[PDB]
């Protein structure tokens, strides 16, 4: 009783719905965050004011890149995360690999180059490797008797994977290994029953900081409804995923996209 | 409102259990049938014992065949047709029903292309093409709220089983019928989607599957339909959900 | 000297695999259905270059019988395979490239569109594949080529279906579905079996879509790739279909 | 006048085989190594005496990791890569980003983030560093003195969707490296460089195991029950590379020799 879920970037939009989803079917969940402390403690004000102790925040920086209180390594920080988890409530159930950074490297016209390559590389997929392998060292270093009947890790991917952003290409590349990562987790943890699956939005919660004539004009484009999604319309798949009726499912990654991934120019 | 899916071949395996899964959901459901007559009447006196006037059967060959001349489109449009007469509305739709069996490479090969192709790829285009035609001739406002078509691929589609080339030429036919009918029925509401079992309720390679080293139970896979049914899905389209423990990750 | 067998060889795409494969010094069989004109011209062109470098054979490949009991398709299908054998005595290249194209809108003579746009696609693939293959199985191992292609004409936009053709939608992912299915099963024959997917090529506005070039494809551009595959620098790959498409599938609307 | 080739980890197996192959088209080629220097410089002699001046050699550790100096950061050393190229012969025409590190780096159980910043490093991010630096040069050329036949081809793997057990670091690289290929393909586009990925299946199988048991895999494959020879993944590289071929771009071929349509 009592399932526990860690879910990264979970303060706001996307996260903050899974977060939210997965408390709502009874987890306690652990609120992962970088810069949005004021949004993730008011979340978990929200989550704990309706079950007291069902709701923690851990700040950490997921970037490839080493931190000060000897330099702290990503890889630490990820297994401190998980350690999270079983410090406060003995167990960690579900991983949600939600937390990602999202923004232009072009190859057309250099410290920028290189926190880019840290920062994208690392959020989306090198310390999502670094979290499975914490979560799934912890499982395994539970005695049998002792382990949960349902562990499910998530990887939000992207839905438009083969149809890439101009100009997103290191963006492209770390939601292209982390869909390796989902393959190659779910295979190689299948034995310890851990299910790893990706959920790839298409165009959700779409930030609306440009003219609104460019704006509608992206949405329309989505052949289902002509707009982007609602944090829960991905969420919710999410949450179903991790249920125990989706407990054949692994290796798997379900497109939440309005059928956007079928358009063409 | 009381909402209405038909099931093809929904007697036996997994189809029963899609149908079980949707009736426990508060549908009305059309339990369609080729040969099993007594489980699919079975099944529904079951279904009716539960909630009154909450399942029929109906019969129907999807072969790609002229029946006594019926031709198949015919015969697809009146099982849509059975839905509308009884209830008034037919609102989820899973193309379930499926031959299976060998066509190696190396009368009874046009037999044999008739009813694996029109089971699994023709019979599903033209149910899909009566169904959005019942819906665009119903007006707007006495529309229902959440239609959803379910094809049932095979999540092997990439790993083809030896000997089977036109299950699984049908199988990827029903899959570009999932792409294209998404796409076209969008602006109907009509979300267009497939399953995709990988070893299920077995009648060896199970051992081989990643998860659990067994095929699945018939829920483990009618689950997954009852929920991109479900309103929570409703930004889901166009798509095909492997559900088979991972074994199209294997290699030999 | 070998020979290829290619459907739809009269015009555009089929009539430049044809070319390019006889430039290489195949014969040719030259499959038409309506076009008697432009195939027996081609026949005479390539027959002048080189003697005796050509033939050409008509059939319908809808998925529909025909008039001398009814011809089926089936037997329409094993006679193009048995003419190249009869002719020059064996067939080591077949070309599934015949293709009707048009739309089978689902909403806003469906029986005929569907026999003639699933039969030429896919059916027909299916059957002259089997006849191609049987005929490999019995030849004697001796006396059995040492280059056996089959090329199966896909679409590199398949996973992004043409609003309002979902008939010719489905047929394509057929015949991908027999490309994979056919190479793993005459893999033990040597037999090797790709698919060439064309994005748009050789267009009778969407052209500026096109990533690279911002135009639609000549058809050697995608011919040239058909005859790689064919070639024994390509002996190792089968069961993959290449795209041919300058970019067109990595677009979004 | 002729046209320019670098190739990564062409010391030895395929990166040599596709080496061989563009030189025998023509193309000079520069020839990158990280620890292979004598085979390099053997590779590098060879073509040498069949056409002078066709080929040097270029040390760099691809690993993402900075290295002796102020330290060289990975995108520098790839800059460098490049512009040996156009140093020794004003041009680079083709790029095949083949090095790769392969090892396994099992999810169960100094060396973690050296594996990490290895496999990570010569199969996704010097590719990365590489298209940048070889756009950038073709971009700074005035367009009356580009090349013709700009192409640049990524070693992906066959077997993708199929995790190899174990591999979890190398399957994400390849599968980052699929990224590449698609997203270079779509925004190099405009000044047609080509971006294509050959991705093999089991190729020139080293046999450092029971004979019993490397019979075993190779039979698995189900054309011919054998890895491929070099020449057989090469020549495709080459195809990809010549102008008939000019019309694909962000596709990626399996040479796999149906290896990927097998199950368990
Ligand atoms: N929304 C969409 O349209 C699509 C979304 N997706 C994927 O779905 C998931 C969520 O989408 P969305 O909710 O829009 O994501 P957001 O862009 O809102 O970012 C989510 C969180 O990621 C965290 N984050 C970013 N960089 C770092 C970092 N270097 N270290 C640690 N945390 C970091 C931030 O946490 P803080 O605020 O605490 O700094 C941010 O709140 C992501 O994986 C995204 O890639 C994929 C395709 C489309
Ligand atoms: N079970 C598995 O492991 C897998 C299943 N699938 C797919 O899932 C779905 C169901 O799986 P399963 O339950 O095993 O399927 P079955 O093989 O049990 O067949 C299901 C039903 O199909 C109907 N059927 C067959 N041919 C025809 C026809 N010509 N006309 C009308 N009805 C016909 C039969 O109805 P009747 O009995 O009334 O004649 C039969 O009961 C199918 O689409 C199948 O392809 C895919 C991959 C794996
Ligand atoms: N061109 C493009 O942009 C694309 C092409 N492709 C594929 O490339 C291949 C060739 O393309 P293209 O050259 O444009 O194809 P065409 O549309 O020109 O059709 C080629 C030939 O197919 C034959 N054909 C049509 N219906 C039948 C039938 N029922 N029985 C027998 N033969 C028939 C016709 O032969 P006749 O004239 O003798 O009647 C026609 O000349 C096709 O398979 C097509 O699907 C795929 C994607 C894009
Ligand atoms: N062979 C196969 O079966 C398959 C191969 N592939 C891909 O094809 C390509 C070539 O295959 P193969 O020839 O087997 O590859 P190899 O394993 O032989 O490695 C090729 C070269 O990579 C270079 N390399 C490795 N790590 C680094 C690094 N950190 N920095 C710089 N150079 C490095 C080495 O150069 P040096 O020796 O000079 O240090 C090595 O010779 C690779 O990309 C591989 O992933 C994919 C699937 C199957
Ligand atoms: N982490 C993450 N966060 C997100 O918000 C996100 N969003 C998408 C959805 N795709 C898009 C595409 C374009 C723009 C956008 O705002 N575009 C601006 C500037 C950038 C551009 O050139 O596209 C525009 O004006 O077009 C936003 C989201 C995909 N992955 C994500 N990943
Ligand atoms: N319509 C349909 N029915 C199924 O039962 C089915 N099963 C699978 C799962 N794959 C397989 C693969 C091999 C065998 C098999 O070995 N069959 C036995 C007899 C059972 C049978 O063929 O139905 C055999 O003797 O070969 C069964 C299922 C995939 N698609 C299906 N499709
Ligand atoms: N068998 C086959 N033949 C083809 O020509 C073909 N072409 C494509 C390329 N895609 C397309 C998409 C739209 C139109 C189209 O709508 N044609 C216009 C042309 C009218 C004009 O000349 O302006 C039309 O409406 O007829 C053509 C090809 C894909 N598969 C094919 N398959
Ligand atoms: N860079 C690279 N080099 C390769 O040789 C290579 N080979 C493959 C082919 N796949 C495989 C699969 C398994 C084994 C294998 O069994 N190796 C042993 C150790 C032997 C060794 O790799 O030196 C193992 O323990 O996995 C090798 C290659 C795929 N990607 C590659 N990538």
């Amino acid at each position: 009783t009592v399932p526990v879920a860690l879910v990264t970037g979970a303060a706001k939009r996307l996260g903050r719905s899974i977060a939210e989803g997965l408390h709502a079917e009874g987890y306690a969940v652990c609120l992962h965050y970088h810069r949005s402390a004021a949004e993730a403690n008011a979340l978990s004000a929200t989550l704990n004011a309706r079950r007291p102790n069902s709701a923690i925040t851990v700040q950490a920086d997921l970037s490839n890149v080493a931190t000060a209180p000897a330099p702290v390594t990503l890889f630490t920080r990820c297994a401190e995360l998980v350690a999270a988890c079983y410090t406060h409530w003995g167990r960690c159930d579900v991983l949600v690999n939600n937390a990602s950074s999202f923004y232009p490297t072009p190859l057309l016209r250099r410290e920028a180059m290189e926190t880019a390559t840290a920062d994208l590389f690392g959020s989306n997929a090198i310390a999502p490797y670094f979290l499975i392998k914490a979560f799934a060292h912890r499982v395994a270093g539970t005695p049998a008797k002792h382990r949960g009947t349902n562990y499910s890790i998530i990887n939000m991917v992207d839905a438009m994977t083969n149809q890439p952003l101009l100009g997103y290409t290191i963006y492209t590349m770390a939601k292209g290994a982390l869909e390796g990562l989902t393959r190659s987790a779910a295979l190689e943890l299948a034995p310890l029953q851990i299910r790893v699956n990706g959920v790839g939005p298409g165009l959700s919660v779409l930030v609306d900081d440009m003219p609104p004539a460019v704006w509608e004009g992206h949405r329309s484009k989505v052949p289902l409804y002509q707009r982007d999604s609602s944090a829960a319309e991905v969420s919710d798949v999410v949450i179903f995923l991790c249920s125990s009726k989706a407990k054949y499912i692994t290796g798997t990654c379900v497109k939440v996209d309005g059928g956007y991934s079928l358009t063409r120019a």
